[PDB]
């Protein structure tokens, strides 16, 4: 049945965290491949050539992002089985962003020319690109908290964590609050539209970020389901650390919800 | 029972030669956006910068491609039911091509610098954009019979081709030929190898490429053997004409081999 | 059984002051598009050309809505389930006024001539609003209290506020008191009648808000009285916040009177 | 039984023709009554402000329109009871516009600014009104033949025929081909989308035209498929001639196709 | 039970003499690599350095082969299951070439000073390389008709062929003749001696030699003996058709002798 | 039953460590044949004439040797029957090292030109051999410690201890841990990709130091398994002190794992 294991929590969460300074470390080295990146004309996409630049569309993605981080927290708070569900986030949220590194490293593909005028640049040394990768590490790598001074490169980011929030906001709520799951709806594609809208990646990029975070999460939930990592030797699961956090997991994980403290 | 229906792969190879006039017309189309297209340098990447071009490369993946058309075309000689194999090869190759076309309209990725010398351009009109459009069609876009003068956009058509006659000739021979099945794979990598080895295209472009053939490949036989086009309205499945070819076929297609001519 | 809920009144009685504030912001938002809004003729109607502006005919039909209310505020005196009709009121009264601002919003069509001496306008700030949000929500809208100085918009709330209390009135008296029921009914249509005659809205500002409140009236009490919130998926009801206020009423709310005090 | 009553049907479209008659003669006259219609600065709107005018959007509005009427005519050639969904057109679209005519005649509502070059005007006679009436008769409204020339007015006619003959594809033909159903919202949502683009009619000309055509028409086939106007004294039913035409059907007319020529 | 199978036999005689054209192919080919070939002083050997060159030793290693191979042709001449024993002979000696162009394909090493007086070289065309490798097919290797008048390369073919006839001769005669195959052993490290002797090859080409066509010869008889191409998916043979010659062929060949010829 | 002697293991530790020595030795003798072993042009080699010298490469090989050194303590520390595991280990290395001084003894190969600049050289006495011996022996033959300063010979001591330590890896975990498995494998194909890289060895060294150590640690786990060395009079096994080392072990040790100190 059901057993809360405090202490694999913790270790996905230092896995998470270990991922992220990999992928902040990965895209300063990136960066250094190419110095100017900024002289050339960009390709012909169909959707930033239609629709001219809006400077303001870039904070209303991380404004939509915090709304729903929001009531994930709040979900969380109010959940039976919460140690799961935060054991679930990071395990795929690791994996994603491995993924996005792969990607990023055999070809780079940015914007030419917005963030022309960022600072910095030439971190000839060793001890030098830590730096940059510590402050990209601890901004969050959002635009609010200023760290997103240069351009960004293929597989976006922002898409990732809108749709991996969106899809789990409707997962684990009750199969009967369909207007909750429409206005999480109606918060993703807004932020995937103006991440689009703001001439910071091309269409091919939140596209295939997108996709496949939809298929990451609906296969992991499949296999978790299915419950195949002890039925029987089906295809030896690719995903980085699965057997070991959902071993004493069996079958699905029930939508029950309580209240935690004890002062009614 | 398997009925041979003659007229339903006649409708089926017309469909195919309609998408394949149809690409061709977008490839003149999408060249025409941006002119140039040959005066930026390229993308660093990680296969294109460590390997220089080998200037007999892209025409030995044609020749990997036709020694993997010739074992096929034996494999649909000998065989019972030879007219659902047709007809399962030209409903997966319009629908692969008419997502080529999809993402070579959204953005259009190029190599800055091979074919430079490409003659024509401009082709201001739209009964002159018609016979270069023939030109390409009548051809079969390969190197050989010269029509690919200039470059060639995002989602590769070489690999889609080569990935495809390889999956069918592994899928439609017994189970216990596994020599040809590994001759097989290696005329697939190698013909691969040798796209990247010319410089025609991206490192990421061939790996997107070879993943969608491959899951459209398995997820089409997925659904033709488990039979959900009558069990029940599963997901409305959206392969395009597919409940209109599998309709007579129930079940899975045997591996039964005979000679056709009555002249032993 | 028809359990009398005295905590989910209030929470029902909240929500309606929240849009009769929001509606008030919405409205000022609106005026500061154009500046004039007194400059354009009238535009051609077959009731506003015929009858002469009259100036003391807009406080008549404010003299109507009291008298309403009084009768409406009696019944709701002497009843035995006096809070489920109080619920019922402000659950469909913040309804029709939340399409008053998507109506208002989208686009915006005032009388053209009337109240061309109203003072204010040109609020260049983001607080001074407030206050005159302020002046517009702490004022009901009557003239009496003099509030409404300049024009109002499409879908006008004179017509909202005195249809929806005639309905109450008849609805919940018993089927023998065929005399209230033509003095009520007489009554709304003199009011109405009034603001046409004001010249302070148009005729289709008129037919389209009377139209609206009778069909919400009537869609509301009919999933009420069939139940249809647990029956099944019925229709996956649109209206806000509706299975909460009527998951404890069960069936149609009889006719029974009382005295309220303890001292007959 | 079903009996295809032929003297019925035609009955049914001498009156939906006779009405045209009708909404074309009072469109001259509202268009008399105020001269200029092209000096006033247009209405503050959230849809005509931000989207630029696009000359050639208002001649896709008809091309959808003309492929929803070739699919509507293949539907019913094939259709065995073809008699009765011709009737039930007939006697929808009849009542449609006469609501248009209604809203029409009470106001006038119009873009004031676009169609400035139409030339005309000034009909101050008896006999040349049914002239001018005449040539919007026999030209069907369209701009591809060119005879609406000058503005249009409140309940655009492109919507209610872009969404009547929408409703119909979808709901008679069998509830297994839901790609055409999916096809025909296109033709709708695009043609919806161009005439606002077009700038031809307000934002909620377009929205009060939609609702109304998809009320009246779930409305009608709610009351012909239980039988109501026969069954009890129900509601008194309002639709013009509505007892006369639906008394010989029965019950829901099937979805039963047969080829009606005698040539296989 | 043993049938002999008397056109396999033809089809296996077909498949050695093309490995002994393909291996003369690459003979040449790989004397292309370095011109000289003659400027080398031998390594270090610890058998060559000891035992003076013999220029007669090479020719009679050839001798020996004669010998052996007319023991081993009476045999075949005198055996019920001739087809059978011709049949593998074929089967194994065009493996253990095979092996051979791809250990001299991969590096080139001969001996460094013999034959530093032959001829020909520096065969620039592709037309003349071919005649040449008719010359080495069409003489069978000996320098007896004089052929091989350069250096040979690692792998050599003298131990090869004295070894695989040693073990045949061994094999099939009856476990009672133990003084034959002691003869047979003594001519078959005659034969190895004064290729050593020779100058002609390094002490590890005949090492590696030795081993591989006895490790291959046992491992081709256990197969056969065990008839597990047949009983279960055994371990995935790699032999060059092993299943399609020994299909017919169940248990182990018996030592039966009796009279070719129907004239005793 | 499996009983630990711990005498024996002792003895087996001793007997590998004398080999070592024995093999050092020897290598100061073959190096002493040929004085200046520097002179000569390479032999045509397949991948020694493509991919250039990379300078850095060889470095990579012991730092994938240490790792695979790493985990194999791992492995035997927690393993119930450690003191068998490492019996065996040392019983394949002596032997295997053994056949490496036979074939460097025999003959004499290496690349001719690379570590010129080796100082020493012309070791002409009976005690100085011994001191260049004994620093090699107390070196590791590594070169981050730099010891092997001059060339290297046949059968590349790096290419056994790289794939000796992969095949125990594997064997001794439970077979369900097939991803370190996986793992272990690139670090042995990286390992021997880039000692060829480097220079160092030729590719036929490389190919028959991997067959070999593959081939005499497959066939020596099919004797123990199946106990043939008591069983009956087999085959006269070969290995170096076989049946006195394994004498006590009966049966397949299992895979128990334990913790062996006494402070949980
Ligand atoms: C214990 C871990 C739980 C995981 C929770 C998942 C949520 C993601 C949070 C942050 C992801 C940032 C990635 C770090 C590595 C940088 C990679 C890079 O350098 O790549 C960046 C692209 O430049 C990726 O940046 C982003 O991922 C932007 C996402 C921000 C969206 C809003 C998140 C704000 C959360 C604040 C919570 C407050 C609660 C409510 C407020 C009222
Ligand atoms: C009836 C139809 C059956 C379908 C069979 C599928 C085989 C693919 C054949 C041709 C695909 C070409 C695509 C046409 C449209 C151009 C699109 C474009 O313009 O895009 C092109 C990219 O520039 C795509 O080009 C290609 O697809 C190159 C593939 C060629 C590989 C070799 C095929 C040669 C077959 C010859 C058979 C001879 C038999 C043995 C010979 C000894
Ligand atoms: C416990 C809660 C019960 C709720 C009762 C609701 C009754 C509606 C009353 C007033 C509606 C005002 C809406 C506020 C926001 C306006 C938005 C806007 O600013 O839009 C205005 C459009 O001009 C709406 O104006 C109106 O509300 C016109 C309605 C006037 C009808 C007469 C109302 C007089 C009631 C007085 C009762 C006194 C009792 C007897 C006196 C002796
Ligand atoms: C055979 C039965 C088919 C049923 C189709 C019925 C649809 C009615 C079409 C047009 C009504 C026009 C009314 C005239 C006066 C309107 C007053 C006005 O002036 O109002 C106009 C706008 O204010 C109304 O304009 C329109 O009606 C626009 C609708 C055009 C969409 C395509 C219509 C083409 C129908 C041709 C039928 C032939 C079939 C050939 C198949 C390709
Ligand atoms: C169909 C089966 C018949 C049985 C006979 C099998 C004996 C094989 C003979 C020769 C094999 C030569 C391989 C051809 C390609 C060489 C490749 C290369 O070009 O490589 C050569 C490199 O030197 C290999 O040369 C050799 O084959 C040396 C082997 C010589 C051993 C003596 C062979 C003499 C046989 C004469 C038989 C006559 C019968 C009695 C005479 C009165
Ligand atoms: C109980 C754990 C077992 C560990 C297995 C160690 C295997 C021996 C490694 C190397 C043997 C070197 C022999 C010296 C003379 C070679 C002749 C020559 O000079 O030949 C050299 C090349 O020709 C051989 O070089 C090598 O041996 C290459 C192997 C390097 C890979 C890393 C090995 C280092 C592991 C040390 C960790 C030990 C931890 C503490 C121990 C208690």
């Amino acid at each position: 049945r059901l057993d809360p294991e405090y202490w694999k929590t913790i270790l996905s969460c230092i896995y998470v965290f270990i991922v992220f300074g990999f992928t902040s470390f990965i895209m300063v080295i990136v960066h250094e491949r190419v110095p100017d990146m900024q002289t050339y004309p960009p390709l012909p996409d169909i959707f930033l050539d239609s629709v001219p630049r809006i400077p303001w569309a870039f904070a209303m993605t991380e404004v939509c992002g915090m709304i729903l981080c929001y009531i994930w927290l709040l979900v969380l708070l109010l959940h039976k089985h919460r140690s799961i569900l935060l054991r679930r986030l990071c395990s795929l949220m690791g994996t994603v962003f491995l993924l996005r590194c792969f990607t990023m490293f055999v070809t780079s593909l940015s914007v030419p020319g917005q963030h022309l005028q960022c600072t910095g640049k030439i971190y000839g040394s060793v001890w030098e690109k830590l730096h940059r990768a510590f402050a990209i590490w601890s901004g969050f790598g959002m635009t609010l908290t200023g760290v997103h001074t240069c351009g960004d490169y293929m597989f976006s980011g922002h898409t990732v964590v809108l749709t991996m929030l969106n899809f789990f906001v409707t997962e684990y709520t009750p199969r009967s609050w369909n207007f909750l799951h429409t206005l999480s709806w109606v918060l993703n594609l807004f932020g995937i539209f103006f991440i689009l809208a703001a001439h910071e990646h091309y269409s091919i990029d939140v596209f295939i970020a997108f996709y496949i975070t939809t298929r990451l999460f609906l296969y992991y939930h499949t296999l978790a389901n299915t419950r195949a990592y002890q039925q029987s030797r089906r295809a030896r699961i690719w995903f980085p650390m699965f057997s070991f956090f959902e071993c004493n997991v069996n079958g699905t994980v029930p939508n029950e919800y309580c209240w935690p403290f004890s002062k009614p």
